[PDB]
């Protein structure tokens, strides 16, 4: 075993998978918000109901999503390359589709239902749910690939 | 001795994504302090809708408590995730004691950006989430440090 040349591939590989991990929590941080979608902190701790102000939820749901697309507008790894490509292109067309409902997810009183549409995964349409499960799958196709690399380099040393 | 030396590395890969996870979930109440206030517009900028905040603090919140729970799950490590982990309830607490300026119909703005905006010229948490960042970095680097120091190892005659 060239130890040399598998301590960079660890090396590298790891540096990959942190990066991966990185997004995949920042997505993880918008399921989330759409927990706090007509909510408020009550003094008790819990999430007491208030329906129907949720417009900056979603501009924070925004924000972390160019947040996404930055980070993976930079990464790069071989066999990943097509996968990280495709992560940008779906985190895209995530903000895009916020963006392009803007007359319900940009206005002063974004209703419960309408955000849900946008952010939350078990909403049954679609003002940016579909798109936000894509990038989640794309994601994760990610980070199979990175992990088994990984894997694959640490095994080398037998 | 490679058999150790693999374990040590797998085992610190393991813990830094571990931690990575959390300055990350952190990351993202940074990111939602840039809407303290804001709107999504159709050029894709936000636009300014002020004093609607409640339920971007909630989403702050459910963040904070998810932090807690992820470091709870977390060797030479143990005093850096307990710092941790405290601050991060410390956080959470500070959040639901000022209920009365952060969970209720229009959150200010400015009471917002005490909570959670870093930095903040302007108390309602943000000094608990700079204690909080400041901790997570801290053990970051120890996590980082095991890690690298394992894969030094690998060379070594
Ligand atoms: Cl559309
Ligand atoms: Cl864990
Ligand atoms: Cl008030």
């Amino acid at each position: 075993p060239n130890l040399t040349e598998i301590s960079k591939k660890i090396t590298d590989s790891n540096a990959v998978l942190l990066a991966v991990k990185e997004v995949e929590a920042l997505l993880s941080s918008i399921d989330e918000l759409a927990k706090a979608i007509g909510k408020k902190i009550k003094n008790d701790g819990s999430l007491g109901d208030e329906a129907n102000h949720n417009e900056s939820l979603l501009a924070g749901a925004y924000t972390i999503s160019t947040l996404i697309t930055q980070k993976l507008s930079k990464l790069n790894g071989e066999g990943l390359k097509e996968k990280i490509a495709a992560a940008k292109k779906c985190s895209e067309e995530f903000s895009t589709k916020l963006k392009d409902n803007h007359a319900q997810l940009g206005i002063q009183g974004v209703t419960d239902e309408n955000a849900k549409k946008a952010i939350l995964k078990a909403n049954a349409k679609d003002k940016g749910v579909e798109e936000l499960e894509k990038l989640s799958g794309s994601l994760e196709s990610l980070s199979k690939a990175a992990k088994e690399m990984l894997a694959n380099s640490v095994k080398e040393l037998t």
